[PDB]
C-alpha cells in the first residue's frame, strides 16, 4: 500500500469513469469509503497532503450494507451515494490490494444495464429479480434464481430448460403461477422481465409439451 | 382551447427529445410512470399495437401526478421515491408538450427539480429529486431554528451565506460554523470549500452560526 498522496492521486485518475453497458461495479459501504477519504485527504489538493492519520480505514468493510453477517444478502432500499459508492473495477482492485478486507466478505460486484421509460441511461443494478423456477412434472423440485431487469422472458425459459434438462426441440409454455391455482400465461418472450412485471419470489412454472403430442 | 395532435405525432415529437442529454442546471419534470406508461400505450410508442393504439380506451387524460405526494393539500414529494419504477424524468420540452397536450388534474403544479453534478467518488450529472434539510439558528438564540433546503452540490460557504442573510450578520463580521451530529461535542465546520455531501451532512441536522462580539470576544 503506497502512501495517502499516492493513492489520492491513482484513485484521482480513476475520477472520470464513465458507466458502460456490461461493465462491473463494485459497492463499497460509504462508512469505509468516506473515512478512507478523511484518511488520505481526498477532498483536498493543497501543497502539503491533508489527511488524517488517526483516520486509517483499515479492511474494507462492507458488512454495514449486510442484512445478515453470514449470507451477506443485501439489504433493502439502499440508496446510492447515501449507503454506499460504486468504484470501478480498477479503483475496487487497488483499495482491496492496499487494505485488504474483511474476512469472509465477498466483493459485491454488479454490472451496468441500460434502461429508461423515456431516457435510456446506464445504471448499475444492484437488485436482481428473485424466481423460483419449476417444471410442471414435478413441482416440489423449486430452484431460486436471480435475473436482470433487462433479461427477456426469453432468457428465462433458456435457464429453466438449462435447470430441468429439457430437450431445446421440445415445446414448452411458460406460466405465471400469479395465485393458489391461478396461472397467466407468459407468452411475449420478446419482451423484459420489467415489462412482464413479474415480482421478486414469484413462480414461474414451465410445461414442457409431452412426447406424444399432448400438453400437460 | 385544447390542441391535441394525433398519435403518431405526439409519438414522434416527444421521440426527437429522447437524445437529451442532463446538463448541470437544466430543469426537468416528474411524471408518475402510471401515467407515463399509460400515455406510451396509447400512442404506441415502444411498439405498434394494431388493437389499441390510438383507441379511446387507451386514452390517458389528464397528466395526474397525486400518487407522488405525501402530503394531497400540500403537495409534498413522497420520500423514497425511485426513478423508473414511482416516476419518470423528462426534459421540460417535453413536459410542455404532455401538458399542453393533456392539461393536469386541476391544482397540481409540475414537479420541477434540477440537474446537479455530486458523487462520493465519481461526479455524476443528476438530477436532484430530494434537496438537503437543514435547521440553522444563530448562537445567541438557539430557540430560533429556521428551516432551510439545499443541494448536495451546494457548498459550506452557500449555507454560511444564507446564514449571514437570515440572522443578519455584517460582511466584516468574523463567523465560526458548529455542526453537531450524534457527536457529544461541537465539530467545527472549516472547510467552506467543500459540498455538503462532502462534509457529510444528514437530512434534518442542526447546525449553529456564532458571530464574533463586536470587541473580539466569542460567544463560547
Amino acid at each position: 500500500r503506497p502512501d495517502v498522496e499516492t493513492q489520492k492521486t491513482e484513485l484521482g485518475a480513476l475520477m472520470g469513469t464513465t458507466l458502460q453497458r456490461g461493465a462491473q461495479w463494485y459497492l463499497i459501504d460509504s462508512r469505509w469509503f468516506k473515512q478512507w477519504k478523511k484518511y488520505v485527504g481526498f477532498d483536498s489538493w493543497d501543497m502539503y497532503n491533508v489527511g488524517e492519520h488517526n483516520l486509517f480505514p483499515g479492511p474494507i468493510d462492507n458488512s454495514g450494507l449486510f442484512s445478515d453477517p453470514e449470507s451477506q444478502t443485501l439489504k433493502e432500499h439502499l440508496i446510492d451515494e447515501l449507503d454506499y459508492v460504486l468504484v470501478p473495477a480498477e479503483a475496487w482492485n487497488k483499495l482491496l490490494n492496499w487494505y485488504g478486507c474483511v474476512e469472509g466478505q465477498q466483493p459485491i460486484v454488479r454490472k451496468v444495464v441500460e434502461h429508461g421509460l423515456f431516457v435510456k441511461h446506464c445504471k448499475v443494478e444492484v437488485y436482481l429479480l428473485e424466481l423460483k423456477l419449476c417444471e410442471n412434472s414435478d413441482p416440489t423440485n423449486v430452484l431460486s434464481c436471480h435475473f436482470s431487469k433487462a433479461d427477456t422472458i426469453a432468457t428465462i425459459e433458456k435457464e429453466m430448460r438449462k435447470l430441468f434438462n429439457i430437450p431445446a426441440e421440445r415445446e414448452t409454455r411458460l406460466w405465471n403461477k400469479y395465485m393458489s391455482n391461478t396461472y397467466e400465461q407468459l407468452s411475449k418472450l420478446d419482451n423484459t422481465i420489467q415489462d412482464a412485471g413479474l415480482y421478486q419470489g414469484q413462480v414461474l412454472v414451465i410445461e414442457p409439451q409431452n412426447e406424444d403430442g399432448t400438453w400437460p
